[PDB]
């Protein structure tokens, strides 16, 4: 009876992990269609690389540290190998973890298109292990440290921070790992002129890109839907709202880019979209279609301006806009958490929108401060003692060396 | 006990919604594959673009036209913007709603591939517009009106048409408005020569094309499958049906364009996969698996000879046989409901096959005079405040031309 | 109650039925990836084909000689056609029934990479024809004749054989047929120099392996997961199980490849981690997480190992790794059933592992006696009335010839 509700609830949690395990596919022809030919082989590999390196370090030290017995809502101390995972009274066990484990592949993996192109190989894997060993399962605790171990919290939970299905959890974090990461790594080499000016470098398969958003969009039903936990009635509206925060996402970015370069340039169009979903993954359980609508309108055009404003104005050059997609639409859609969720969800212990309006911020700015600043600090000193880009010479030739025998 | 079940359907319809979400990128690899490699970005854009236009304008009246309150079975009256959907008593609110905008999405991208390579985008984004609009959602509600709304019926299904899964409803309507767009924008520059004979263009990507039938038929499954609306038994044979027919219309193919051209012929063997698919979705709950390789079977040649007649013939040139794949195919799927069904779910009045079939004819010349007329009437006044196709330079140039900075 | 269960298991088994339809997209992507670009088109064309002829062939003949009524535990003998299937009251039935027919079609799709750039493509068609209706079927029978009809079973189950979702079964299988049919075709033109050095020739597209692999890692889950035929919770352990069985075959071959290598290859790289899901595949269902690492990692280093003595001193030429994936990769995973596997899983008479692994040791024997002898007898055979290889001319221009006009 319940048992039978038990699993219904294991099937779907680990369908949707799976969905999600497909956007790790989603990210590689993304990130490899925005590439440049030449580096096409680095990418694809890079990509399936992290796949591999995620899931070893968050099976051995990142779900205990996110989801174990919390020490003071700062740091999980037991769940290391998922030690007697099936101990644990919390219902979904092995389902869970590996829905969570694609989760951390998710965050993880966000970084490789930020640094594509003139980072090395030592810089992306190693990246990879530091966000799935510490930035991530750390920050994972103390927003949703409450969900699995029983009678415990995340202090950030505790202070009534909401994030359903991760736009901060996952999506900024990583992509504030990625920003750091492009900072130290520096430019590529031919993207700004001695007069600032930015080159369009790369995307050389439109096509690919574009079977690239499909993949992830998928995907991004099962990281929403999945998210529920369980099967309800609510599972159709999780769905239906991430659909929706995509489309609208989409059909803002066509106009507001029309009207404002007077013609429709793929690449903006394709932050657009991710944005969006990236955004919706806030709040998809606790808002309506219109509002899921409107969230997407917003995060178009908003991301597309912080595409162009980190590209122009910061000059941190991000081949595939992951900071824009990841770390910008995360914020705006945690921020909206706050405007658009059903009241019954707040968890602002004044029950208020203005006061979940601030827990929110701050959770957004304490996931910036530690993914951006640890971020920097694992770089800085990586750096010391390998260097964080390949050869100028490297560069020009294409990263795709060794397939020429 | 109840819910327990509402809860499992609720699982198998968005699942199988998401499996046909990507049939999207599906027919985006199919029709890059069967494009001139000058043409890919183009074609990519457009049918992602179409998705973001479908999914909103379905959202906000298609559906409401298609499965709200019945005026007098002609037309749908309420639930726009998804207005009230969770107070129905139809117990699958949200998942049947975006269920049903994937359908609607599937008929719109159809277009795409009948027009590519020659005509603009405008009529492209207003085609799909227009049909997810008007022409679908309203054929819609006469063939299926009786599925959502307590108490009602379209006149057309009050006459006993069956179409399980959307042959008519999805592929042949589509199609028909595929092939009025066809028509109006004229073939493409050098498809014919000054003998009337006829040119191979295009299919430069073999391999993406087969990467597309795989998708479309792994999505078909989730097509088919997904509008039993409920899990039973019956999944498995729905499924194997659809598996059955695929395979039974590749296998006649294959040794039809032997013995006719001494060569298998790649864009014929995936025309007739593709119709057998779009045939078996009218009857795939309803007939045995000997009976779905007899459809196969017939609809495989009679596809390939349709789309040869189509091409050659009529000289309408369609770039991807999206006329004959959708259009023709749906049209035998729909007329062999009469002939293959299993008699207990014949809705003719009298009980016949001979009835049936009449009541299924009129399906699909109701079908035609509705999508193609309309389609005919669209495309003639749009074409008077904007040009259909695109100038001969840039089309022997290629639409892939804004990337090229 | 039980009714509610039979319907989830239903929508399980077909659901992972339908993931590993798309494994047979991994096996034409990966394939199409290691292949010269010149040969994509033949190897994209053979691979959906033999998905046609696999359907049909398992479908009448192939299910009935697996599962069917069991004459003296050698070979079943009803069920052709599907004969009667819904009488049976094993509850699964169709979804039964075409989950294993997506198992007969990756048992019989191994083959096409195996021969592929040089075989013709009868040698194909009747090789798939054949592995279906004889050598898989029959082989099947012996190890789970037992599971479909009832009171029965197969001579090497009855010895206790394990395999729980076809390391054997699918992978050797498939995997001995391609080393017979490699061995009779010969090797690629240019492979090997008057010195017997090895050329590398081939992988021309990277990135579409990498695709495949994570396409074929994916279905990987339907395979193994689905393979318990019911939901409980042991659901999200096998899954979990065969990701990270890939994943720490990954890891431990990246560190193999670079100590013996001092660089990372991709396509030995590709083959550790799908031959560690090969291995995982015979036990995931009776093994801890930590073990799946255990098995990744032998499997991962074992299978480079022998994928490179294939190449080099048996100086067979297989453009994919399939022996070594499939055929080598699921002697280990089914050798470590005994070593691995939960002990109330073995069958052994007397209990004990040294007894089971005696008993996985004979079926992986029989297993290869059986595909790899008939399939070199079928090879002969062939050999005496169609050359099995294209004309030296043909095979440097590319097997993609007729689409030239
Ligand atoms: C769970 C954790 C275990 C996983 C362990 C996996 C083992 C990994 C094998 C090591 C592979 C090293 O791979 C190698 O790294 C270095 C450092 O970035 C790269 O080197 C690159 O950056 C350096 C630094 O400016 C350049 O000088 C060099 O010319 C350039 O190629 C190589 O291009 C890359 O080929
Ligand atoms: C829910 C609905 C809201 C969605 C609104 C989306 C906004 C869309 C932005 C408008 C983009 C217009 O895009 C533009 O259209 C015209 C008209 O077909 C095309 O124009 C093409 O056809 C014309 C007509 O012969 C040719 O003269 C022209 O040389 C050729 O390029 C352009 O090539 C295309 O770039
Ligand atoms: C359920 C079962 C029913 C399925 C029946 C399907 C019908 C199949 C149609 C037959 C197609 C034959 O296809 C053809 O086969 C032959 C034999 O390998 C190939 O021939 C190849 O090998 C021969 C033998 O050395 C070479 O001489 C030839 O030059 C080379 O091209 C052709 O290249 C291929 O085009
Ligand atoms: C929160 C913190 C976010 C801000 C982080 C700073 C980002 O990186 C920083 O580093 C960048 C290197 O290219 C920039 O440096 C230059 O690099 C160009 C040549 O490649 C040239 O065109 C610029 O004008 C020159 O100033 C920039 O000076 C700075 O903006
Ligand atoms: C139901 C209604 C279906 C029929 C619709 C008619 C289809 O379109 C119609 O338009 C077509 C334009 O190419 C054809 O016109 C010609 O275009 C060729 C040069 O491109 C030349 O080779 C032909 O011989 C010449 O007649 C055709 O004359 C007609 O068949
Ligand atoms: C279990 C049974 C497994 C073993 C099966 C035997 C495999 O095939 C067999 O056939 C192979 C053809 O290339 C080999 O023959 C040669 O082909 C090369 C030129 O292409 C040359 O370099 C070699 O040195 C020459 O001996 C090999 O002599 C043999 O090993
Ligand atoms: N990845
Ligand atoms: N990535
Ligand atoms: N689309
Ligand atoms: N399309
Ligand atoms: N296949
Ligand atoms: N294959």
């Amino acid at each position: 009876m319940e048992n039978i509700q038990i699993n219904i609830n294991h099937l779907w949690v680990i369908m949707a992990a799976c969905m999600v395990f497909l956007m790790q596919l989603g990210f590689t022809s993304y990130e490899t269609g925005f590439s440049q030919s030449k580096n096409a082989i680095s990418i694809a590999l890079r990509n399936l690389v992290d796949t591999l390196i995620s899931s070893l370090v968050f099976f051995s030290v990142g779900f205990g540290f996110m989801f174990g017995k919390s020490y003071m809502g700062l740091i999980g101390i037991d769940l290391f190998f998922a030690n007697d995972l099936a101990l644990h009274p919390n219902t979904l066990s092995y389902s869970f973890f590996f829905f969570q484990m694609v989760f951390a592949s998710t965050a993880a993996t966000i970084l490789t298109g930020a640094i594509a192109e003139r980072s090395g190989f030592i810089p992306n894997i190693a990246g990879t292990a530091f966000i799935v060993a510490i930035i991530y399962p750390i920050f994972g605790h103390w927003a949703w440290g409450n969900l699995f171990s029983p009678d415990q919290t995340g202090w950030l939970k505790e202070l009534g921070f909401i994030d359903f299905a991760g736009a901060t959890v996952v999506h900024s974090i990583g992509g504030w790992f990625a920003m750091a990461a492009a900072i130290m790594v520096g430019p590529r080499i031919d993207k700004y002129n001695p007069d600032g000016s930015s080159n369009r470098i790369g995307l050389h398969n439109v096509p690919l890109a574009t079977l690239g958003t499909f993949f992830l969009w998928f995907g991004w039903f099962g990281f929403n839907g999945g998210s529920l936990l369980r099967v309800s009635v609510n599972i159709g509206l999780v769905i239906l709202n991430t659909n929706m925060a995509a489309a609208s996402a989409g059909v803002s970015a066509l106009i507001f880019i029309y009207a404002t370069r007077k013609r429709i340039e793929a690449g903006s169009l394709f932050t657009a979209i991710l944005a969006g979903l990236v955004a919706i993954t806030a709040s998809s359980n606790m808002v309506t279609p219109v509002s899921a609508v409107a969230i997407g309108l917003i995060t178009g055009i908003l991301a597309i301006i912080a595409e162009g404003f980190i590209e122009k104005t910061l000059k941190i050059d991000d081949p595939v806009s992951a900071i824009a997609v990841h770390g910008v639409g995360g914020v705006i859609g945690t921020l909206c958490v706050a405007i658009f969720a059903q009241k019954s969800y707040l968890l602002a212990e004044n029950g208020s929108r203005m006061h979940q309006l601030g827990i929110q911020a701050l959770g957004v700015i304490v996931a910036f401060s530690w993914s951006f600043g640890l971020g920097m600090l694992f770089f800085l000193c990586l750096k010391k003692v390998k260097r964080l880009r390949v050869t100028p010479e490297e560069e020009k030739r294409g990263l795709n060396v060794a397939e020429a025998a």
